């Protein structure tokens, strides 16, 4: 597993994405550090969000 500053995972054209990052699970790919400072809550807790609500929390923060 890969992980990448925020800034990075947020602001970087699509072709340009590390290759070893999932488009579509972003969060998965940020430090633990900055996922608790994007979300607010454990990975587990935000993955127990039904899929759509994890996506459109993400749309506002960039990382959709």
């Amino acid at each position: 597993l890969e992980t990448f500053p925020l800034d990075v995972l947020v602001n970087t054209a699509a072709e340009d994405l590390p290759r070893g990052v999932d488009p579509s699970a972003k969060e998965n790919h940020l430090s633990d550090e900055d996922f608790k400072a994007v979300f607010g809550m454990t990975r587990s807790a935000f993955a127990n969000l039904p899929l759509w609500k994890q996506q459109n929390l993400k749309k506002e923060k960039g990382l959709f």
